[PDB]
C-alpha cells in the first residue's frame, strides 16, 4: 500500500510497457491481456540487484492468475512472481529479475539498442469484458498500470525507467478512435510510446508536475515537413487537477546521447505556453515543429516531450480538500484522502489530424498519503525529509503536517 522512493541509474534509459487495447471484440472476449516490454540500456549490468516491477490496477490484479513473457531473443517464457509487502499480504505489483542470465528478461551486455520481451500474457481468471462491466464508470478512474526498474539493494525506483499509463477501454472513445484510424504519414518511424508523471518541488512557486513522454524510434527518423504539412502535438490533462494548476508549459526534452534524458527540471528549457480548454485538452503546432520538439533528427535516439504543470497552491492541498481540522487548526489523520490517481495523455497528429503510428503515450500520477498526515509521500521524501510512514517523525507529539504548515517548526527536531 506504501509508495517507493527514487534512485538514479542512467543506464536504464527507457522501459516501455506496450499493452494491447481493450475495445475490439477479440480482446474484449479474451481472458488474456497481451503486452510487449521494450527496454533501452546504456551500460552493462549483471547480477540479481535490479528487478522489473509491474504494478496493475486493483480491478485487474484481483483477477490475475499468471503473468509471463519471453525474455529478449528466447522462446521459453518466464513467470512474474507476485510481491509480498512488509507484513505478508499480496501487493498489486508483480516482479521479475532484469538480467536474463539470472532468470530475467534482458541480456546484461545487449546495450545501445532497443530490445523487446515479447508474447507477454496477463492471464486472468475471467474475460476482460466481464471485469470491465463489473468495474464501474471508467471515464475518470482508469485501469492504471505502471512499470519500472527496482534497485533491490536500496528499495528505490530507478528514475529514468519509470513509465505508466492506463489500458484503453470504450470509455476512452476519443483515444481509441485515433488508434483505429492511424495516419499514413510515418507509420514506420516509431516503435512504441509511454508516459510518466512525477512531482517536482522546484517548479515555479508552489511546485509542479512533470509529464515526460518518450517515443522510441524504429530507425533514425528525421522531422522535415513543409509549412502546410506540419504536425501538431496534442495533450490532455486530467480535469481533476485544473483547480490546482496555475499554468501549463511545453519544455524541451533532449535525449543526451549515452546519458539519455535529464530528469531534472530546468526552466530554461521552456519553449512554449500551452493552452487548454475546460475538459483539459489542447494542441500546439508551428511552422517548424523542430522548434518545440527535440526529435534528435537523423539519430537513433528516443524522442522525448515534457509538459510542466505549475501549481497555484501547495500540492498537499489536493488530498486535504474537504478535510477537517481541530480547535488548534491541526489535521486529524482520519479525514484526509489516502490515495488519488491522475491520468494524462499525449500524442502527435498529422496535417489532417490523424494519429502518427505508435505515438500515443498515456501516464498516471499516483499521489499518496500513506500515514495520512496531510503531506504527500512524495512531498515528505523530496522536500520535508520526514518519515513517510510516521505521523510524528521526531516523536514530540506534533504531527508532521501540523508541524510544517501550522506550527512552522521543524518536523525533524524534538529537543
Ligand atoms: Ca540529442
Ligand atoms: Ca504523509
Ligand atoms: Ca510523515
Ligand atoms: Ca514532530
Ligand atoms: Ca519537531
Amino acid at each position: 500500500q506504501k509508495s517507493l522512493g527514487y534512485t538514479d541509474n542512467y543506464t536504464f534509459a527507457s522501459m516501455l510497457f506496450d499493452p494491447g487495447k481493450l475495445d475490439s471484440d477479440d480482446a474484449l472476449n479474451s481472458n488474456i491481456i497481451p503486452f510487449d516490454l521494450h527496454s533501452y540500456m546504456s551500460g552493462a549490468n549483471s547480477g540479481n540487484r535490479y528487478k522489473i516491477d509491474l504494478k496493475l490496477d486493483p480491478i485487474i490484479a484481483e483477477h490475475v492468475t499468471k503473468i509471463s513473457a519471453n525474455p529478449s531473443g528466447s522462446n521459453k517464457p518466464v513467470e512474474f512472481v507476485r510481491n509480498k509487502d512488509e507484513n505478508g499480504n499480496l501487493t498489486d505489483t508483480w516482479e521479475v529479475n532484469f538480467i536474463r542470465a539470472n532468470d530475467g528478461l534482458f541480456g546484461g551486455a545487449e546495450i545501445l539498442s532497443q530490445y523487446t520481451a515479447k508474447n507477454g500474457k496477463i492471464e486472468l481468471d475471467d474475460t476482460v469484458g466481464n471485469i470491465i462491466s463489473n468495474a464501474g464508470n471508467l471515464s475518470n478512474n482508469k485501469l492504471n498500470h505502471q512499470v519500472f526498474v527496482r534497485d533491490s539493494r536500496e528499495n528505490k525506483i530507478v528514475r529514468t525507467s519509470e513509465s505508466s499509463g492506463y489500458f484503453l477501454t470504450k470509455a476512452d472513445d476519443d483515444l481509441v478512435n485515433l488508434e483505429n484510424n492511424v495516419s499514413t504519414e510515418n507509420n514506420n518511424a516509431f516503435k512504441a510510446s509511454s508516459g510518466s508523471a512525477t512531482y517536482n518541488e522546484n517548479v515555479g512557486e508552489f511546485g509542479g508536475i512533470l509529464i515526460d513522454q518518450q517515443i522510441m524510434k524504429n530507425g533514425i527518423f528525421s522531422y522535415s515537413k513543409t509549412k502546410a504539412n506540419q504536425w501538431a502535438y496534442n495533450y490532455q490533462i486530467d480535469k481533476d487537477l485544473l483547480p490546482y494548476i496555475e499554468g501549463v508549459e511545453l519544455h524541451q526534452y533532449d535525449y543526451k546521447g549515452l546519458n539519455g534524458f535529464d530528469k531534472n527540471y530546468d526552466a530554461k528549457n521552456k519553449v512554449a505556453d500551452l493552452t487548454i480548454d475546460e475538459v483539459g485538452n489542447g494542441t500546439i503546432t508551428s511552422d517548424n515543429l523542430n522548434k518545440l520538439i527535440e526529435f534528435n533528427n537523423a539519430l537513433p535516439e528516443t524522442v522525448g516531450v515534457r509538459v510542466v504543470l505549475k501549481l497555484n497552491k501547495s500540492v498537499n492541498n489536493i488530498l486535504t480538500k474537504d478535510a477537517k481540522y481541530d480547535s488548534e487548526g491541526n489535521l486529524i489523520r482520519e479525514t484526509t484522502k489516502q490515495k488519488e490517481d491522475f491520468t494524462f495523455a499525449g500524442y502527435l497528429t498529422d496535417s489532417k489530424g490523424a494519429l502518427i503510428n505508435n505515438t500515443l503515450g498515456t501516464s498516471t500520477l499516483a499521489l499518496q498519503d500513506y500515514d495520512k498526515d496531510g503531506l504527500l509521500d512524495r512531498y515528505e521524501r523530496q522536500l520535508s525529509l520526514s518519515d513517510a510512514e510516521n505521523e510524528d517523525t521526531d516523536g514530540d507529539g506534533k504531527n508532521d503536517g501540523d508541524e510544517v504548515v501550522n506550527y512552522k517548526t521543524s518536523p525533524l527536531v524534538g529537543k
